[PDB]
């Protein structure tokens, strides 16, 4: 089997990606928030705190006929940028873009973080990294991806984000039309349960390329590209006038500057991302001041390539016996 389903940007920045998931019989369909570094299927539900819905499509698992109760089943999440929500869990029928999971864990909120009640565009996640990430209690749950697998023609899915424009999520094929030369596959460790893998350096705009190791984790849930400070400087550097600015929360630059292009290698290959990619607007509504798509990882814990680097390629997530990590030019 297969599935191919469109992810389309939240907004005018790309903050985000939602991605139609249809659920329970009939299907309710909801947008979910695809998350690489995450390993949670969660939904806003008729569970969910009453005022902490805003606008978000809900699911409702009384008026689906293969919903089942996962008897004593909690789920409590926080993410690496503050948020968090946490509830019970259904079992129930699940389809991404064609491919049918029977049976697949959906987290259903009874509690959602303030950020996500203010982002009405978002029913929920999907997580797509590796189960053993997945905060079901007592009784530790399978990823969608997970569930499918064995399935699967391949198995595999792909990433192709869009820079202000729609994507593409594939499960089980490699569409050999959505990119330019070769996939360079590189090696992922699963150790922390995410899609960690190390790039092999660096470029600044035109500048000569830095070889170094960088390790750090496809996360397709997270905006931007988080690197250590060394490089971060580096990079800003090159940008008249920008500077790290802690009352704001990391680096901005003027809006009137164009801004380079960032290259980072996979194994052999180079994965360039336009300086556009790495403008994310005024910091305030009519602000001068522009706020960057690079940002320094430190105090993360974790470098992290986020949207910014990620929808510059076509990525393939290996879950064969050894998993491994593709990129390709697009």
């Amino acid at each position: 089997s297969t599935g191919s389903a469109t992810t389309t940007p939240i907004d005018s920045l790309d903050d985000a990606y939602i991605t139609p998931v249809q659920i329970g019989t009939p299907a309710q369909t909801l947008n979910l928030d695809f998350d690489t570094g995450s390993s949670d299927l969660w939904v806003f539900s008729s569970e969910t705190t009453a005022s902490e819905v805003d606008g978000q499509t809900i699911y409702t698992p009384s008026k689906s006929t293969t919903a089942k109760l996962l008897s004593g089943a909690t789920w409590s999440i926080s993410y690496g940028d503050g948020s968090s929500s946490s509830g019970d869990v259904y079992t129930d029928t699940v389809s991404v873009g064609g491919l049918t999971v029977t049976g697949q864990a959906v987290e259903s909120a009874k509690k959602v973080s303030s950020s996500f009640t203010e982002d009405s565009t978002i029913d929920g996640l999907l997580g797509l990294a590796f189960s053993t990430l997945n905060t079901v209690s007592p009784t530790q749950q399978k990823t969608f991806f997970d569930n499918a697998k064995a399935s699967l023609d391949s198995p595999v899915f792909t990433a192709d984000l869009g820079y202000h424009a729609p994507g593409t999520y594939n499960f089980g094929f490699i569409d050999t039309t959505a990119y330019t030369g070769s996939i360079t596959y590189t090696a992922v460790s699963t150790k922390q349960g995410f899609w960690e893998w190390t790039s092999t350096g660096y470029a600044v705009g035109s500048g000569t390329f830095k070889s170094t190791s960088i390790d750090g984790i496809a996360d397709t849930g997270t905006t931007l590209l988080y690197l250590p400070a060394t490089v971060v400087s580096a990079y800003w550097a090159q940008v008249s006038g920008a500077k790290s600015s802690s009352s704001v929360g990391g680096y901005v630059f003027p809006c009137s500057a164009t801004l380079p292009s960032f290259t980072f290698g996979v194994g052999s290959a180079r994965i360039v991302i336009p300086g556009d990619y790495i403008d994310f607007g005024p910091i305030s509504t009519g602000s001068s001041s522009c706020f960057g798509g690079i940002q320094s990882s430190a105090g993360i814990g974790i470098n992290i390539f986020g949207d910014v680097a990620l929808k510059a390629a076509f990525v393939v997530f290996n879950g064969a016996t050894t998993p491994t990590l593709g990129f390709a030019s697009k």
